[PDB]
């Protein structure tokens, strides 16, 4: 795929998760930064 390993790329995901909100981040994190990439790669460009 691509260089850098996912645990890097799941810190920047916890700091954005973490911030909107708190509590079962480890579930919520992985789900809410993930489904966010979905939706960055729809938005055009």
């Amino acid at each position: 795929g691509m260089p850098r390993d996912p645990e890097q790329r799941y810190e920047q995901c916890q700091q954005q998760c973490e911030r909107q909100r708190r509590g079962q981040e480890q579930t919520l994190c992985r789900r809410r930064c993930e489904q966010r990439r979905q939706q960055e790669e729809r938005e055009r460009q």
